[PDB]
This record gives C-alpha cells, sequence and structure tokens, in this order.
C-alpha cells in the first residue's frame, strides 16, 4: 500500500498531488544509491507536475519534446544547476533544477512540496528522465539575496532585519511542520523584481524531522552542534539565519576575516561571533543576533521567537525605508 | 608522483595530460563520501591542454574565466554537454559538466593525450566543488545519431564509410589497451561538411592491462556482456555493427522484434544478422556477421572488421551519396 500508489505512478508522468510525489521521489533517492544495469533506449519518463501551467502530453514530460531550457543559466544550487524554461504547449515559464539521479535526495521535494508560505518558493512539481531528476520551480526576477549583497557591499540594517524577517517566517513555517532547511543562507534567499518579497529556495539539505543523518552546507553558517557531531534540529537553521544576518551587514561572512579554515574547529571552541555585530547597530538587532548565535541550542531561540525579536528591531529603527537596490556600501576589513 | 599530486592541487595548470590523469584519480576517489562543512569558495583546480583555454592567476571558474552560452549541445552518459567561450582568448569548445559524485576518471584517462583524428581530442578538466568541467573540441555537424533521425536511415555507402571511421578510432584505442564501452551513433560526432567522425564520451570507458564494465545502452550490448562474463574489446566490435545497423534500418536491433530487457534475447537468440536489409551488398552483409559473432573469441577485432568495411565502400562505389540528402524512410515494425 502506497507501495501501490507507487507502482500505479511509477512509468508515468502524471498531473497530481505532493504527496504522490513524494512517494515517488522515495524511490527515486532509493535507486540512485542502486548503481543501475543497462539503459533501455528509451528513458524511463516519470513524475508529478502540481500545476496546469506544466502539462503532460500522453504521460509524458521530456526535455526538448514538451518542454525546454533557455540559453543562460540562472544559478548553481546544491546538487544541480538551475535554468529558466518553458513549457512549450502552455507557455508558461518558470524555473528548472536538474540533479542528477545519484545524488537527489527526496526530501528535495519532500521539503517543500504542497507548501503554501509566501516566503517559500512554490514547487511546480518534478520529472525523471532516466538518471535526470527536473524540478520545477517558480521563475524569481530579482535574484538571489545573495547576488543582491555582493553588488550592494552590504545591505542596510532595515533591509538587513526586513530580508532576516521574512526568511523567519518561513522557517517557522518548516519548522512547525518538522521541516529543517539546512541551508540557509543568502544564496538561497530570492527576490521579487521590486525587491519587497523574499522566499526560501533550496532544499537538497534538508532532513523531514522526527535526526544522525544532517548534510553539513556552507561551514561559516553552521552551528556548534553540527560541528561537534552533535545531534541536530531546527536550531540550526536560526543560527546559520544569524549567519547570514551578519554577512548581509558586513559584506562578508562571520569567521572568514578572523581564521583559517576548516572553521569547524574555531566554531566550537571560539564564542559566537556576535564579536562582528556591527556597533552602529540598534540595541534590539544587537540583542536579536545575539540570541540567535547562542551556542547551546536548546537556549537559542526559536525562529517564531527570534522572528518577534526582528519585527521589532525594524520597528526600532524606523521600518523599511532604505531603497530597493541603491549605492554601494563597502563591505567590513579584514 | 604523490608528490605530482599534491603539487597541482588547489591550482588550474597549462599542463600535460599524464597531470590531468593524476589529478582526476583524485577526483574519482573523493566523489566517494557524504562530504564535511562545504569552504566558502569552492576548490578550483585541474589542468588544460591547450594555450586556447587559459587560466588566470591559477583559476578557471565558470561565469569568471569562461561561460556557456545558447542551447544545451547534447547529453553525455554522465553529463550535459553546451557551447562554451574563453573569455580570456575569445576560443570555443564543448564542455561537459559532471558531477563529482559520478565522475570515473577513465572518462579523462581513455581519451588524454590522445592525437587520433577519429577520437575527439580533450582539451583538459576542471573542478569547482562538486563540479567536473571536461573541455573538448565543438563539432560543428552534429552527432551520427542526429544525422540517422533526421534522414530516417542512412544509404549503405554513408553508413559503411562512418562505421570505417569508427573502427579506425576503435583499434586506435583497443592497441592502446582502451574499450570505449558506449558505441553507437549518439557518440560519434560530425564535422559539417559531414566528411569527418570520431568517437566521443568516454563515460563508460574502461583502462585495460573486466569485473568493472559498467554497461551502455541495452541493444547495442554484446552476449558475453549481458552474460556477466568477462568483456575486452570485441564489445567495442558488437556495438559497432549494432550501430551500422542503425543507420541502414534507422532503428536499432532488437527493439522491433522483442519487449525488454533484452538482456535475455540477446543472451539467448541468434545474433540479429536477420536485420541485415536483403537489398545490402554481399561484403557489408558478410562483415556485420563476422561483427556481430556471439562469441567475442571468434569475433572480428576492430582492424579486421575496418578492412572488409573499407572493401565493402569500395565494391558499392566508394562515397558518393550527397550530405544531408533525402529522407529515406527506416524500417518499419511488425503489426
Ligand atoms: N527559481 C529561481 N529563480 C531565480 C533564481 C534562482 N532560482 C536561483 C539562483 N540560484 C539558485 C540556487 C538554487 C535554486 Br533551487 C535556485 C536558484 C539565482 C537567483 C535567481
Ligand atoms: N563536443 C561536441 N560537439 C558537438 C556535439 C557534441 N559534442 C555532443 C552531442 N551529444 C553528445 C554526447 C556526449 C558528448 Br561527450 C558530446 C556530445 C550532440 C552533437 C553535438
Amino acid at each position: 500500500v502506497e507501495e501501490y500508489l507507487v507502482h500505479a505512478l511509477q512509468g508515468s508522468v502524471s498531473s497530481g498531488q505532493a504527496h504522490s510525489l513524494t512517494s515517488l521521489a522515495k524511490t527515486w533517492a532509493a535507486r540512485g544509491s542502486r548503481s543501475r544495469e543497462p539503459s533501455p533506449k528509451t528513458e524511463d519518463n516519470e513524475g508529478v507536475l502540481l500545476t496546469e501551467k506544466l502539462k503532460p502530453v500522453d504521460y509524458e514530460y521530456r526535455e526538448e519534446v514538451h518542454w525546454a531550457t533557455h540559453q543562460l543559466r540562472l544559478g548553481r544550487g546544491s546538487f544541480g544547476e538551475v535554468h529558466r524554461m518553458e513549457d512549450k504547449q502552455t507557455g508558461f515559464q518558470c524555473a528548472v533544477k536538474k540533479v542528477r539521479l545519484e545524488v537527489f535526495r527526496a526530501e528535495e521535494l519532500m521539503a517543500c512540496a504542497g507548501l503554501t508560505s509566501p516566503r517559500i518558493v512554490p514547487l511546480y512539481g518534478a520529472v525523471r528522465e532516466g538518471p535526470w531528476v527536473n524540478i520545477f520551480m517558480e521563475l524569481l526576477e530579482g535574484g538571489s539575496l545573495g547576488q543582491l549583497v555582493k553588488e550592494q557591499g552590504c545591505l542596510p540594517e532595515d533591509r538587513a532585519l526586513y530580508y532576516l524577517g521574512q526568511a523567519l517566517e518561513g522557517l517557522e513555517y518548516l519548522h512547525s511542520r518538522r521541516i529543517l532547511h539546512g541551508d540557509v543562507k543568502a544564496d538561497n534567499v530570492l527576490l521579487s523584481s521590486d525587491g519587497s518579497h523574499a522566499a526560501l529556495c533550496d532544499f537538497g539539505h534538508a532532513v523531514c524531522l522526527q535526526t544522525g543523518d544532517y548534510i553539513p552546507g556552507t561551514e561559516t553558517h553552521m552551528a556548534p552542534e553540527v560541528v561537534l557531531g552533535r545531534s541536530c534540529d531546527a536550531k540550526v537553521d536560526v543560527w546559520s539565519s544569524c549567519c547570514m544576518m551578519l554577512h548581509m551587514l558586513n559584506g562578508c561572512h562571520p569567521w572568514t576575516q578572523f581564521f583559517r579554515g576548516p572553521l569547524c574547529l574555531k566554531i566550537a571552541s571560539e564564542p559566537p561571533p556576535v564579536r562582528e555585530i556591527p556597533p552602529s547597530c540598534a540595541p534590539l538587532t544587537a540583542q536579536a543576533i545575539q540570541e540567535g548565535l547562542r551556542k547551546e541550542p536548546i537556549h537559542r531561540v526559536s525562529a517564531a521567537e527570534l522572528g518577534g525579536k526582528v519585527n521589532r528591531a525594524l520597528q526600532q529603527v524606523g521600518g523599511l525605508k532604505s531603497p530597493w537596490r541603491g549605492e554601494y556600501k563597502e563591505p567590513r576589513h579584514p
């Protein structure tokens, strides 16, 4: 059972619901660990589309036949490159992340599928062609928070708070659902064309809680409990979020300007990088970051808790007033 | 040599094949292992074999020193293939991007430094984090596979001509102890004028001195592969003839008469010599029979087969049929 729904889904591309896609994705992750045999001339083609804007024809959905990528690479995710694409029948434009079966984790779809938060990039479906999983999602037009930070050097306190807060909304939505993101950083939050809306993008590091099986993201954003080899929970994301905040404010990641790699040792041994908080910051801003960067996950605030403090700090600075893009602010020197 | 490796690591250098080969071995070993926290700045290392691909300050990074342009060129066994231009030299070539976790050193060991006109030349390979970028000559006449499809099936002389060249390359590899492992139309690349063909994608290659042969497309697999026996270069010879049948009929060998998996059928049934078109020349048909002998031991070598194929081409009048000629309907399946 569900072994039966799986049998019914296998071999075909169907319009359907998240649960169906999730069930299939588990089979993809299992068999990608399974070194395979001689390939059929016609690649297997199976999956589930979650929106009518992406339409299988005769239970197929194949690159170059039913849809296609546009010239230039959009970005690069943890386990696959991301491109712009078009459904050839409906004209719909979205994004696709192409992942090798052998490195495909079901959580990549399990952690966002069917989710309906504005702070989480919507999943349109996923389709397998042979040893490739194509993951379809909303195309966003304002680039990543990571790109923004690099082109502006650093963000103003208010902008930084604004994005941090929106991200924490998404994190709260995830955590209440036993979902941990695992790679919270500027490069993985995506922006609207007018910079007003931010959303979490890449769940390649996600884990679906009940731990022990957390695959670490970027070392500078790693919490002490990860680096110590201890069991991990949602608080990991809270710490990452505050590492991202420091990055937005200073234009450089925490630890980098003071230590050399690997930073794993230093993260564990050293005190939290609260010393990297800009003195120019508002009292409520600084305290929020401190509580988010508590080395003991247990005393560390939740995403919801941190979100509140951050909304209040934003108030304290006068709300969001700094202009969308704007003028370059030189990042902090080492 | 553990010292040569240490000296190359962390840097992108202009250098020689052997150096690239040694580094590539570390990549295949390192693709093994759920990893640790990633450094913020991706590792960047590799070796370029031509000055037309030029690193700056020992770096070579996508979007900085080079970039892809236009639409996907193709899809190899372990990675997609694109056009790219080096931002320093303006040089255009092709790049195949392969995930570290599925990267086989043979992908480079089997073609690096090789100087046959029948084997697509390797320009180098560069790693960025969990990605291996394989650079190679960009060819302008598409793949033999694309050709066969848009023409339905090919005229006998064209087919012989391409078969012969592939066999030249195959002979070249085998004499160097290299089995390609995925010989098929999709893995032969064509000049703009259709005159030159060369073997590409060595994702299935193995470097002889089996048990370690990763099978390609089931329809091109030899009986000894499919039985799980020890494998040698003769595997490529069988595949080549499967490819020949494909060019002639516009469809792979077994597909029209059996259902998958074909593993069983290839083993049990006689060789697909019956799929040879009767209208073919005596020498053509016989060549294919010899390439498709079920015991690899009695099966002709790539060199032997090449002579027959060249002779067959003669008997038919040499290469005369036009390039991008007229559609010829591929053989239909039975009801
Ligand atoms: N869907 C989508 N729209 C826009 C972007 C991206 N994705 C995007 C960028 N880097 C990425 C890394 C992982 C993922 Br899943 C998406 C992106 C680059 C930012 C632009
Ligand atoms: N270097 C190069 N130039 C042109 C092409 C190709 N490669 C090409 C195609 N399919 C492929 C599959 C594997 C590889 Br390695 C190359 C190609 C499609 C043919 C076009």
